[PDB]
């Protein structure tokens, strides 16, 4: 407590399920052995415990639906379809709010139509949400000099030493809030909100308040008249499929991830280890040691994975990936994920491209024009300027059509707040703005209108 | 900190929510201000504190999908569909598993099609799940000398002094339980769980185990031939409609109800505060009273209700509790629960039924068998014979037959585990019996195979 | 046959079904005591055994199709749906083939595609087709001093005096073609042929060998990234209804037309007359006298019917028709179908309008550039300018949007194949150009690409 | 003219079609040169006159349905759905009115209905209508020393010297009944009269006004149920498959079928010559000859075709039949029709489906109960007992059950009146009711409730 504006919530301590079959543990427990980069700093009795009380909760994720996805991603890797995943850089317990979800999901679902309308393919929907809590950091103490924020899987954003401390506790009360999140993901999924009638007001909403309104308007005014054309050909909602929106992460905290482990009913064909935090996870530009136990952990579970590929990667290093964790080779089981900078992609993807083709192996090639165009204003703000982040999925397009490769996807940190975080756009946000709504427990996102704006803009790209 | 096993959360910075339209301040303050059965004993700023986390979680339901159970109890009331609600009588934080809630959700759904094939009409399926954790008791000390269990919501089941004490950081584990209960059971009914071809061998291997499988095997053999012809015709899973599971528990402790109150938006038209802890919800015999805060509380939420009617019942009293929570004449918005024992549902009902219906408002009325017929055994356990129960729900139908009304629907406590708590059926379960695995955390439920067996028997009840 | 290179086909006369009820002929009778322009000459007892042969056949339409029809034709006449309607100007016995039929469909499924999308909304597809056989004259004599041809259900085409006999065996020969034709349109539009994937190619072979192409490019592409947009949603053939194509022809001869006339099953809701050679009928600008036979037999059918009105049409009259022919105020059981003349109609259709709007009726308002634009070629053949044809679908259009009324429809005469009828168009036929293949029996038709490039004038009509 | 009762076609005015490929062209020809069995008598140069007007009319089926039927086909040729064949034995032009047709549409859709209940697998719906206008004949001259009646195709049915001419011109007459009869089979197909729905109506009144009702009450109690299940589970008409009625006859006038053919297009690959005078067609009993023209004609089209099995059929013929008929091994290409008589198919039939079923191939097993069950009454009636046509079914049955084979369907002569050709049933028809109404042209029909009753028989047969 009362004097804290602080509760304490009990872990419950409760009995164990029977434990994960022994040769699957020895093969983890063999992966596990191998260092690994950017872990928290709790004690190992600690760890356990809290690993303990996880390993028998009810699943944020099911076998099926990650069987489906791998599907669905099969076909992004064969060029048939295309990959949007975005969210929050870092999800915070305190905007995991209905409003903070429900805008992210729409901001998504806002994206995905414009885009399968330039790509005329399907769009997979993959959300950053409900439990991309942790992050690696680039230095260990702060520019407040405090022990660096980590997510909220690990500490607390607050700047005070206490707040900072590494506490294993917040492992349950990630899994709290990301089976919350889920469960709202699902019903969002299936309500009203899903629903392609529900665009007509949103794209005009924005061409209306949206300054370069005037440059988006015919394409928005284009899929306003294929939306009421497939509706004038009989097509209804129930004729449509439910909207799939598929949760990820970076599979960073091991601690988390092994604890979210399950074995599937071998109702399929053949029962082995599904990471059940999430729809499919990805290992970090900062844990991607090839030799390390992110990957190792990768090659061991089911689900498909993601590598990011910074400008430091080479084709060489690009097919290793490849041969450890697409050993089987099954299309879209593995993303290689592009974030060079757009002043490098030009010069660096292809080779990569052109030596991971000649394996035989078909990856999906994601882009992620964000993390490699970070810059810090003069007022201070970590920030991404738009035109660079539009520029190298330009340049990522270019690569890949001179190829003949498909250009799979997209991998973006956006919100569906008005906050001003990176610069540029058709608001024109300047380095003064940023103060005004700063809100990102870590990287700049885009915006609600830079996220819609960079989807009329990838969506011409996917036109010629 | 993982050091006392507890969940550190702030409040602090929380805020701040807008402010509900002021007749809807004015009527839930009101409702409040009313006396209050069956209330944990807690402090009031404990409480407080509790709520104002849980004022911002993420709903475990959605305004849409309620709109939607309305729908659908509507055709129930007007005698065009069935209702079947079933589950645990005491969810645990223990049992809030996978298996156990796969198996929950699996015995219902393998009763809903026996139903429907007995009825020959659309079967409605609530659970008693995420959140079914508050039970009012008859008395304040139980036979240990113990302050009674409430459920786990309240306190814990252990039979020691300190369990006991009612802790109102159980609101928050509950609500942590609930979601990711209901995160599992979305996942559940649209994955291959949910598919009507599933029944066949679900049916046969009850079938074939159950002592008494020949008495059922006409009837699991003919639905195995109407799901056949179903096929034969031309109509695969992708031509149906995705299962739909719904949440419902007894609104009993009203700090967890009132903190999970969200408004909705201008959708029908007036903006209505949603109970958004579940679809439905109902009121217990013990907190029924007419001008209580229960009863109060019901009249300003939009979700269906139920309320239980148990031997007492007058019709003129059924009638008030129509009129003041049906009082827009809708139909489905209120479902009568019928819990009179066997030796006393055929005298008892009909003239509670005949007011009611003379009124032209349309409740639905659904036989709660269970909680009418309970006794104690010789060995010391609360337990309930299989023939009364079957006979209260025969008697339930001789009723409405004579009035030429709509024998709504059960509300029944089961699980899909091979427990011994109800004497009798099939398997002759013996006071001998009981002591294997008495397993439930308050009232006797049925079977795996009990429950079963009791939706062949119902099923010829429809037929009839 | 031998020495005529003629076949002889007797008529098998055959036992008559029961006659239709005593009441409905009596009002039948009544109506037909009415005078009748421009039938044939043919004696009163070989008419009676011919209808009586036709009276026993199987119809060329049933009743229920008839009924859904007025359900898509109310829809137009609310300003829901956009009605098609078009073929030749006069079916020939001899050019009732697969590939002319095939043509003739297929035309009117690429013209509707590209109406729907224009329009935004649904467009009803009804085809001068399968009885479209019987033409009025303005002359009994023509320039070869030979009794004027009056379509194949009355005489030949042929030039020769006993070609041109009235002869009512062809009425039974009219019976037969159309039959065999409505099957052959039947087995279409549940074929390859009605999907919308073969558009793709129809559309692009229009835009690649087409003159004015690069004009027609645009609205293609959008057409066409439309269609990959609802494919990518996951909208395939078998989600949509099955393509519907309607026929109709003129109600000209009233043997033909009465011995057609059958007994609704009363299934629906009370039997009544339906004229079963076609599902709707028309009746053209030389037979719609006020106190005619033709007039007062659309009034006696339960089709749909339509009404030619020519430039001497006045407000008052088209009102006498909308109270004769639309007595029960039913949306779309009356059309009004314009054919003025491109200078004409900007001036004598808004006083129509506003007159029959302000009856409380709701017609459909259908456009016929065609009729009203026909003159001669210096080279002697009946001929139409393309631009007049547009332009007066343009003033129709004009006239509508100035009063806030539903441009409801095109009738059109047009074919599949590369004939030169009607002059200008893309292909700049020319009037030396006629020569080549004038293939109408009577009026000259848009031909393939012609129809095309109307249907795409049509759709930016639509658009603003 | 019609002062002669006839119809005056011109054939001069008439050419020209393409030719065939150079190989179709001979192989036709070398089909056509061989030995014809049951041929009409008609002078050459008129039958190639009517031939010559048969060769651009529309045709009856088109090449995509009979592609469709093929592959509807093979499931059932893979034990995977049943073939229900039924309908006159010899359609005249006299009785081919709606009533007659409807009801015959009716009886198969009734029967079939019954017989997927029973088979708990699709049923393909063949009728013998739309052409089946020809008959084979035992003797040259009937028992009044009149040439035989060979069906309406070849002469007239009344007993005259002059009727009993065989006359060219109906093969033309046959043409115009054929497509005006499947014009009103498609028209009924996509009504309200294909409609599972009204099912319950028609086995109710039958159940009720049937001698032995009771007999078939349970069952028809189950399909009700089974349908209102179907129902209960979301799933309504809009929902399901369209109707397919296919259309059948004996392919036995080779002037008629040759006129009939059709070349497709490069849908499949090589061009083919299709038979559109129906979907599929047979080969009788008295002109499978096996170097003969008919099996010769059947060898050059793509049609799926079926031949007919008696009593003196060896092992080594029906696998020479498989072999020149099947050449290519695709299943559902040919369907052997075994009508042995009930006394004869258990000892014929066995030898017969070992040999055929160790080639590899995967014929259609069909049974034709009627034909090797037929005598002659005291009352000098042509008849069938029906107790010798449910056991032939049931003899058919065992051989199948004991093989391991699939029964794969039966070929009735049914038709929807209440005639009294066949004996017994549960009306007990006499041989003196045989008198009352003796309709059919050749052999004796099962009436509306015989076709129902045997199709119960045979769903039991299907359980059992
Ligand atoms: O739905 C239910 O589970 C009961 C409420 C729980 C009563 C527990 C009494 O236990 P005990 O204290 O008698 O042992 O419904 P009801 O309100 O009675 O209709
Ligand atoms: O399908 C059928 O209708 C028969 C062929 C007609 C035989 C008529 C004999 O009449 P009759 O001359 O003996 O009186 O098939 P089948 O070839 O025999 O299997
Ligand atoms: O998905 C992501 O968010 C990561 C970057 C997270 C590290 C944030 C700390 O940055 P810093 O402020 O400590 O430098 O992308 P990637 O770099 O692994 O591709
Ligand atoms: O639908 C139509 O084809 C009619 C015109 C048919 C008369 C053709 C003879 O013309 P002519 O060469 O004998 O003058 O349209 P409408 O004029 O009734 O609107
Ligand atoms: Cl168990
Ligand atoms: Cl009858
Ligand atoms: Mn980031
Ligand atoms: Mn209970
Ligand atoms: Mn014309
Ligand atoms: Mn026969």
């Amino acid at each position: 407590g009362a004097m804290n504006w602080t509760v304490d919530i009990p872990i419950d301590q409760l009995p164990s399920l029977p434990p994960l079959p022994t040769d699957l543990r020895t093969r983890l427990d063999a992966a596990l052995a191998k260092p690994a980069a950017q872990q928290p700093t709790w004690p190992a009795d600690q760890a356990l415990a809290m690993r303990t009380v996880l390993e028998s909760v009810p699943p944020v994720t099911v076998p099926s639906e990650i069987v489906r996805l791998q599907e669905q991603l099969a076909q992004v890797a064969k060029g048939e379809a295309f990959l949007l995943q975005g969210g929050d850089c870092a999800e915070t317990f305190m905007d995991n709010t209905e409003p903070h979800i429900r805008g992210n999901v729409r901001a998504l679902l806002q994206m995905a139509v414009v885009l399968t309308y330039g790509a005329s393919m399907p769009v997979v929907k993959v959300a950053r949400i409900a439990g991309q809590y942790a992050k690696p950091r680039s230095a260990d103490i702060d520019a407040l000099g405090l022990r660096s924020y980590r997510g909220d899987m690990i500490n607390g954003f607050a700047p005070d030493a206490a707040a900072r401390e590494h506490d294993p506790s917040r492992l349950v009360r990630a899994y709290a809030n990301a089976s919350a999140a889920m469960n709202l993901v699902r019903a969002l999924t299936s309500s009203g909100l899903a629903s392609l009638h529900l665009v007509h007001d949103w794209n005009r909403e924005f061409v209306r308040t949206s300054p370069a309104g005037a440059r988006y308007e015919a394409l928005a005014t284009e899929i306003d008249r294929g939306l009421r054309f497939m509706s004038a050909c009989g097509v209804a909602d129930r004729n449509l499929q439910t909207a799939e929106i598929y949760a990820s992460h970076e599979a960073l905290v091991l601690d988390y991830e092994r604890a979210m482990l399950r074995l599937s009913d071998g109702d399929d064909g053949e029962p082995q280890l599904f990471d059940l935090s999430a729809h499919t996870v990805w290992i970090g530009e900062r844990t991607r040691q090839i030799d390390g136990a992110h990957i190792a952990f990768a090659q061991v579970i089911a689900n498909p994975v993601g590598v990011k590929l910074g400008p430091n990667m080479t084709p060489e290093l690009a097919v290793e990936y490849v041969e450890r964790l697409d050993p089987h080779n099954k299309p879209g089981r593995l993303t290689l994920v592009s974030r060079m900078g757009n002043h490098k992609v030009r010069d660096l993807l292809p080779p990569i491209v052109e030596k991971v083709q000649a394996t035989g192996h078909q990856v999906i090639w994601q882009c992620d024009p964000m993390h490699g165009n970070t810059h810090e204003s003069s007022t201070g703000f970590k920030t991404r300027h738009f035109d660079r982040i539009v520029d190298e999925v330009q340049g990522f397009f270019e690569v890949h059509r001179a190829l003949g490769t498909h250009p799979g996807g997209i991998h973006v940190e956006i919100t569906g707040e008005n906050v001003t975080e990176c610069l540029g756009g058709a608001q024109d946000i300047s380095e003064t703005d940023l103060a005004g709504r700063y809100e990102t427990a870590c990287d700049p996102r885009l915006n609600t209108q830079q996220s819609l704006e960079l989807a009329f803009l990838v969506a011409e790209m996917l036109r010629d």
